[PDB]
DNA sequence: CGCTAGTCGAC
DNA sequence: TCGACTAGCG
């Protein structure tokens, strides 16, 4: 989420072209593309009608990257985090309801008005994503399925030096601490890049240009792991961390009302929630594309009990994690739906 | 007036 | 999983 993040730090963005990273590797939040591609074929999908138009839409961007001589790494989402295990399934029940608003309008004469309700009732299943994987693999493009949120997986790849930048429309990658995030990129290669070190150009930020504070701000402004206090967005969240300088974030959150002259009592559920939200941005389970094992996004710091971070992702035997990352074992049924072999073919 | 939170339209 | 436009509203 981090609503309005891009604008809040517009002073850190720079119009660039994909050709910039020619000869280098770039990870991609494939969903961003896969989703847009689902729009061009919303009705056919919402009617069982076989359509692969979203498969071509994704390749349209991939080929555009390859033409500029770049090594694209398509990343996909795997399992679901308990942080939002309920708010994500709420989309399912809210989708099937919208599924009827698209049929009823077609039963009144309104055609285009119903063609829009289908777009608002789209669901990106792992079956669809798999078709995109098959298409990319044949072209020689590497695909990797994150154990949980592609966000964390992408972040790791960049922080690890494996990829130099990350293509996405989701600003959360910034919160995770990505060095180079390419946003709003079209089919021609025109996008808006945000560099972490170039964040200090935003005067409005002030002293919150460090990874630790910047992450704290995103959480306070309202994230996917925790909603912001009623009446607290970016400007407010930034001001709080800006005035205070005590590393003890817990004590700061308690006196949040004091720093803002607003007396909004903080519930105990928020103090605990901020801890979880912070630990999810820090130690969410990713996947090592080299040693082929299941590791956390970052190394556990001093004050953290790894045996209490279940909401960040459950650990699984490396042999199983490898099959999930290769998109061979269904996330849901946990059965082998493919036999792709990287070592050989 | 600056900020936050609401729904809305188009791609 | 987005921004845009606008409102009340501290
Ligand atoms: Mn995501
Ligand atoms: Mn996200």
């Amino acid at each position: 989420g981090i609503q309005g993040l891009l604008q809040f730090i517009k002073e850190a963005s720079e119009p660039i072209h994909v050709r910039k990273y020619k000869g280098q590797v770039v990870a991609v939040d494939t969903y961003c593309w896969l989703h847009k591609g689902a729009i061009a074929c919303a009705e056919k999908l919402a009617k069982g009608e076989p359509t692969d138009r979203y498969v071509g839409f994704c390749m349209k961007f991939v080929n555009m990257l390859l033409s500029h001589g770049i090594k694209p790494i398509l990343v996909f989402d795997g399992c679901t985090l308990p942080s939002k295990k309920e708010v994500e399934r709420s989309r399912r029940e809210r989708r099937q309801a919208n599924l009827l608003k698209g049929k009823q309008l077609l039963r009144e004469g309104k055609v285009s008005e119903a063609r829009e309700c289908f777009t608002r009732s789209i669901n990106i299943t792992h079956a669809m994503a798999h078709k995109v994987i098959k298409a990319a693999r044949s072209q020689g493009v590497d695909c990797l399925v994150a154990p949980y949120e592609a966000d964390a997986q992408l972040a790791y790849l960049n922080k690890a030096g494996i990829v130099q930048a990350i293509i996405t429309e989701d600003s959360d990658l910034l919160a995770f601490g990505c060095k180079k995030v390419i946003l709003k990129m079209d089919q021609f290669g025109n996008g808006l890049e945000i560099d972490q070190a170039r964040l200090g150009m935003c005067r409005q930020l002030g002293d919150v240009f460090t990874e630790e504070k910047f992450r704290y701000m995103c959480i306070l402004s309202g994230c996917d792991y925790l909603s912001s206090l009623r009446g607290i967005g970016l400007a407010k969240a930034c001001k709080v961390l800006r005035l205070a300088n005590n590393p003890d974030i817990v004590k700061v959150i308690k006196k949040i009302g004091h720093y803002l002259k607003m007396n909004i009592t903080v519930p105990e559920d928020y103090i605990n929630g901020f801890i979880r939200a912070n630990n999810t941005f820090l130690y969410q389970l990713v996947f090592d594309p080299i040693k082929r094992k299941l590791i956390p996004l970052n190394a556990y710091e001093d004050d953290v009990d790894p045996e209490t971070l279940s909401y960040a992702g459950q650990y699984v035997d490396d042999s199983i994690a490898l099959q999930i990352a290769l998109g061979n074992k269904d996330i849901n049924t946990f059965e082998q739906i493919d036999d792709y072999n990287p070592d050989t073919a």
